[PDB]
């Protein structure tokens, strides 16, 4: 139901939002709030409706300026979840075209425009300060990674994760067969980023991209 806020970095401000959804208990997920000038840009909305409206209600009360923009990383409940409130606050949503087709084919919401020139599967294009990644199939076939240049952030997003949680999370709609190449992707891909977040509790550090590949493997 709630939000989290783990200020780490300057103009950067972490998502987390817990729901006893996967995770058994209660689990976290995670997008990240990103200041582009006055601008306001989010990758990925929590698990609901409600959870993206506090996203933007701590963003006014502590950050401020207007959001413009929100990128998912991927068409899951996680990933997409929340953005009627992107909508109805006139919000540009921008899933990867992919991932406009597995929404509405998954139970969920289709993003407006569709990010591309990422399709075809270790691309990216650009974004004002922010760099939209795609690395395969992975987690699902359209997750999509993302960093911020100069702050040497990565989000691999729902694709790499902590070395907390024993195995890889929920692994459903998805491609094994790639994983492996697809967690390497990212390292390369920003060959920088020291601080990679996840979405599923606290940056570690440029290791559980490798470890993930070893993981993926130890369990194929
Ligand atoms: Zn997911
Ligand atoms: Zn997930």
């Amino acid at each position: 139901g709630d939000l989290v806020f783990r200020q780490l970095a300057p103009n950067v401000w972490q998502h987390t939002s817990y729901l006893d959804m996967p995770g058994f208990g209660a689990v976290a997920s995670n997008g990240l709030i990103v200041r582009d000038g006055g601008r306001v840009l989010v990758v990925d909305t929590a698990w609901t409706d409600d959870q993206t409206a506090q996203i933007l209600n701590w963003i006014k009360q502590e950050i401020n300026l207007p959001v413009a923009l929100a990128v998912v990383t991927h068409a899951h409940q996680d990933k997409m979840g929340g953005m009627d409130a992107l909508h109805a606050a006139g919000i540009a949503t921008y899933a990867n075209a992919l991932s406009n087709q597995l929404a509405p084919q998954e139970g969920m919401v289709a993003a407006q425009h569709s990010l591309t020139f990422a399709a075809n599967p270790a691309t990216a294009p650009n974004f004002g300060p922010l760099k939209v990644f795609y690395p395969g199939p992975g987690h699902t076939s359209d997750n999509i990674t993302v960093g911020i240049d100069g702050t040497d952030i990565a989000f691999g997003g729902c694709l790499i994760k902590d070395s907390k949680a024993k195995s890889l999370g929920n692994l459903g709609d998805a491609d094994t067969e790639h994983y492996a190449a697809s967690a390497r992707a990212f390292g390369a891909a920003f060959p920088k980023a020291s601080m990679i977040v996840m979405s599923h509790s606290a940056p570690d550090s440029r290791a559980a991209i490798t470890h993930t590949a070893r993981m993926a493997d130890k369990l194929r």
